[PDB]
């Protein structure tokens, strides 16, 4: 613990350039005995690499003789440090040659210091003049040729011969720059002030003395956080200059100006019911820590070294310029040369505690402290009521949440990607996140190449806010909300909050395009990095977003958009496309009233099941047809499309079964088929029964049983363990509809997802199959001890965070898999096509104008996907990783007669 300490003291030393105090640290733990054995051959070359970097030959030598002198022999990184000293100092040859004899009499090798030891360029740069001083002839090994996968499904993706036309960003390479710089300067303030869209009543009895007492508060606590920092500083370094150890160059380490004022704004979003205290030191340490990592970016000229790189690959996706040779992002990104260390925990502890401290001491008020100990750090009634009475209508929202402004920087290895100056992991789960992420490391980097390019090209989209519309939702937002659409009204506390939060942001990006980077879950699903994002099934998001670039129709771009008017609207989902049409024709003049006035007139678009949905594509519908060409009219809405019931189309796929196939539309068929009407149906049958039988529940649950119910069961049982959308969802749809009892909500959820799970036992008998032997596989190897894993299909590795749980996740989480991994193959396919393709909440978002080749491309990559051996390599990596167990492996589900080339010709594959 102690070694670790005075390790990482070093290395805040180097960092903050603060050698003298580690010199003197060193030199005392040296002369005093007991604490010579605490020193390590780290931290004298830790001090070493300091003194060299600052050019202190003779401090250098005396750093060396002490190690000598503590029984220490000398390293490759000592050796490494006393050439850069040399060469920055313009040794001369002749001592150069002898340092370099002595490190050869010592065994070490020169070519083996390059690659063992972490150095920068600068210092690899002097080590290099240093060297060829003596030896002109030594030049390192020349870098090899990137490798790229060559995987059975990836090679047409990755193959030169392949012929690509890939997009290309619609603004200028001068704008990209310029938001580039917006986007930095807004990362490097780490903070964003956006004006809350809350109607201001603007009063001067009480608003304006509240907020002018605040103000006067906000300086006193100001200028006492000054003093208290200062002090403790002066305290820490005092104690340094003693002999013990301290935090005085972690705290000097970020600004006085920058740690008060993270102080104040941690204050002032501390929550008003109060917050734990370890979690407040937590959160300051964390901070205290990234906000260190960003400006040491910006210090060391990393800042400058990202942008150079940046101007240069900006002209992949800028229209205006062209590259050489067209490739991917991630590719050009490494062609052109990418730029290249947690604290401990006691550490962090000590930091965080160090500051609350300061924090609830210097804060005063009229003087009674503000913050009391309920580990609670409650804050004071008065204080909540002033914040309340002043009600600023600006909020605070952190730089990493706020959308990007510029293209998100190419997902090159699991952290370097998204973000410019803010280290972003691929994964977001951070349970288990430590064996996702050494698991990522260790598989093959080839392997990972797919995903990481699949997350890029998902990032890569330019968005932005529909202004109707979200005029439209603020007017009802502000006017008591209107609940029946969705918009809020003033549990319901709690949804406006966070309604406001999105909204706000959403008047922020008004005219501005933004850009969302993607990360994946330890199941392979992608998701926005931004936590405001997150509820982007509701249609009131689904409405507002809008892609930023818009495509010509074309010859089919209005029938999709009416195909997909009517999807939405719900009113003929049994009918197929031309009927679809025909409706969309039919009820042209409701469509036409609501794109002209929605608020006053007939509410068609009230009428239907997407409200703010589909009055947006009645908008966008008439926008086309009352120009004068509407194939010359450009569209920027997403057409959505989705298979019904991923998951169950995946499982019979899987089985070859030929009525699991008819069911879920797999087979070609002029009509399309409901899989939810189906178990519907099949439900009431069962209902049925079981009241004949004498089952309350199911005699009670009479003729409630409906479309919507029965898609929600069937998403939990087949995609939902315990997670976003499963028995609770189920229990807030029922409640919604509710005309019964509501006091056995519960058990009547229970039974309608029991007699659910058992319909789809019955009828589809390869999901049967499949999800008993998953089921059996995943029991097993959880009683020999150990964690179910696999590798998807494209090659990702895949761990089971959950430490029975493990039986009932596995199948899900594999059918999880196979959807990403089709996700990803099916917009690689796009990319390469020259289509924007966005996946959002299971459904495929494209144009209007390609979303005849989305579909194809769809339907072609899942073939493909399905044709391999999935089971099988299931199975042989299963056993080669945990090897009763081998025999039920071995025993993998017999598949059935199903000519998997007919989804090729199925029309209503995605609808
Ligand atoms: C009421 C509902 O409006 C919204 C509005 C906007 C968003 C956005 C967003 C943010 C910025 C931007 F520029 C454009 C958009 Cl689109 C993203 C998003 O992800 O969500 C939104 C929701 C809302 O905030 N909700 C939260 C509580 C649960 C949800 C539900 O209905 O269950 C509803």
């Amino acid at each position: 613990g102690q070694q670790q300490r005075l390790l990482a003291f070093f290395k805040c030393c180097l960092l903050t350039d603060q050698l003298p105090l580690a010199h003197h640290l060193l030199v005392v733990h040296h002369g005093q005995r007991q604490k010579r054995k605490l020193l390590t051959l780290d931290m004298y070359n830790a001090v070493m690499l300091g003194w060299a970097r600052q050019g202190a030959f003779k401090e250098l030598v005396y750093v060396l003789f002490m190690v000598k002198d503590a029984g220490l022999t000398p390293d490759l990184l000592s050796y490494a440090a006393a050439l850069q000293c040399m060469g920055r100092q313009d040794q001369d040859a002749g001592t150069i040659e002898r340092c370099l004899e002595q490190m050869s009499q010592e065994g070490l090798k020169l070519q083996a210091l390059f690659t063992a030891v972490l150095l920068s360029e600068e210092d690899r740069a002097t080590v290099l003049k240093a060297v060829h001083k003596v030896k002109p002839t030594f030049s390192l090994p020349p870098q090899l040729p990137p490798p790229v996968n060559t995987s059975k499904l990836l090679r047409d993706v990755y193959a030169k011969d392949g012929r690509v036309s890939y997009p290309k960003l619609h603004l200028p390479l001068k704008t990209l720059q310029c938001l580039f710089e917006k986007q930095l300067h807004m990362e490097l303030a780490s903070r964003v002030c956006v004006v809350s869209v809350e109607k201001p009543t603007l009063p001067s009895k009480e608003v304006k003395h509240a907020r002018k007492t605040l103000k006067t508060l906000r300086d006193q606590w100001e200028k006492a956080l000054c003093r208290a920092l200062r002090e403790t500083k002066n305290r820490l370094e005092r104690e340094v200059y003693e002999g013990r150890f301290s935090l005085y160059p972690f705290l000097c380490l970020l600004d006085e100006r920058e740690v008060v004022r993270m102080l104040l704004q941690v204050l002032q979003a501390l929550p008003a019911q109060g917050e734990s205290f370890t979690t407040l030191a937590r959160e300051l340490s964390a901070r205290t820590f990234s906000r260190h990592v960003v400006q040491r970016q910006r210090v060391s000229g990393q800042v400058q070294a990202l942008q150079n790189h940046y101007r240069k690959y900006l002209c992949l996706l800028a229209s205006d310029a062209e590259v050489p040779e067209p490739c991917l992002p991630r590719q050009y990104w490494e062609a052109l040369g990418a730029p290249e260390q947690p604290w401990p925990l006691p550490v962090q502890m000590e930091l965080g505690k160090l500051l609350a401290e300061m924090l609830v001491q210097a804060t005063q008020m009229p003087l009674v402290p503000v913050l009391y100990h309920v580990g609670i750090l409650k804050p004071h009634p008065a204080y909540v009521q002033l914040l309340e009475k002043a009600a600023e209508p600006t909020l605070t929202f952190e730089a990493v949440d706020v959308p990007m402004l510029c293209p998100p920087l190419p997902w090159t290895s699991p952290h370097s990607g998204a973000f410019l100056l803010s280290p972003t992991k691929l994964m977001r789960t951070v349970e288990g996140a430590t064996q996702h992420q050494e698991l990522l490391e260790t598989c093959p980097p080839t392997a990972l190449h797919g995903a990481l390019d699949a997350l890029t090209q998902l990032g890569n989209c330019a968005w932005r806010v529909n202004g109707r519309v979200l005029d439209l939702v603020l007017q009802l937002f502000q006017a008591k909300g209107c609940p029946q659409l969705g918009v809020p009204a003033p549990e319901m506390h709690s949804l406006r909050a966070e309604a406001l939060y999105r909204l706000s942001l959403a008047q922020h990006l008004r005219d501005r395009v933004f850009w969302l980077p993607h990360n994946m879950d330890f199941r392979g699903r992608t998701y926005p990095c931004p936590p405001h994002f997150n509820h982007l099934g509701s249609d009131v998001a689904r409405a507002l977003l809008e892609f930023a670039q818009g495509r010509p129709l074309g010859p089919h771009g209005l029938d999709w958009l009416k195909i997909h008017l009517v999807n939405l609207t719900g009113l003929k989902k049994r009918e197929p496309l031309r009927k679809r049409l025909a409706f969309a024709e039919e009820v042209m003049d409701d469509i036409l009233d609501s794109a002209d006035q929605p608020l006053t007139g007939r509410k068609w678009w009230m009428g239907a099941e997407e409200p703010w949905q589909t009055l947006a594509c009645c908008m966008e519908v008439a926008n086309a047809v009352r120009a004068s060409d509407p194939a010359a009219y450009v569209s920027h809405l997403p057409v959505h499309q989705d298979g019904s019931c991923n998951g169950l189309q995946h499982y019979a796929a899987l089985g070859r079964d030929s009525v699991g196939a008819a069911s879920v539309n797999l087979e070609p068929s002029d009509v399309p088929q409901d899989v939810y009407s189906g178990v519907a149906a099949q439900v009431e049958v069962f209902r049925r029964q079981d009241a004949q039988r004498g089952m309350r529940v199911a005699q009670v649950l009479e003729g409630f049983i409906t479309r919507k119910v029965v898609k929600q069961t069937v998403m939990t049982v087949v995609y939902g363990v315990t997670r976003y959308g499963g028995r609770l969802q189920i229990e807030k749809r029922l409640r919604e509809l509710s005309d019964f009892p509501q006091e056995f909500v519960w058990e009547a959820s229970h039974y309608l997802v029991r007699q659910v799970f058992k319909s789809l036992q019955e009828m589809f008998s390869g999901t049967r199959a499949i999800q008993h032997w998953l089921t059996e596989s995943a029991r097993l190897i959880s009683h020999m001890g150990s964690v179910v894993e696999w590798v998807t299909p494209l090659g990702v590795p895949v761990i089971q965070p959950y430490r029975r749980k493990q039986k009932n996740g596995f199948p899900p989480n594999f059918i999880h898999s196979l959807d990403s991994s089709h996700m990803m193959l099916t917009a690689l396919h796009c990319y390469r096509k020259g289509l924007t393709f966005v996946s959002v909440h299971d459904c495929y978002w494209t144009h209007a104008a390609d979303v005849s080749v989305m579909n194809q491309v769809c339907r072609e990559q899942f073939v493909r996907l399905h044709s391999e051996p999935i089971l099988q390599d299931l199975s042989r990596f299963l056993v080669k990783r945990f090897c009763q167990l081998k025999e039920t492996l071995q025993a993998v589900p017999k598949p059935g007669a199903f000519d998997l080339e007919q989804v090729k010709r199925s029309t209503y594959f995605f609808s």
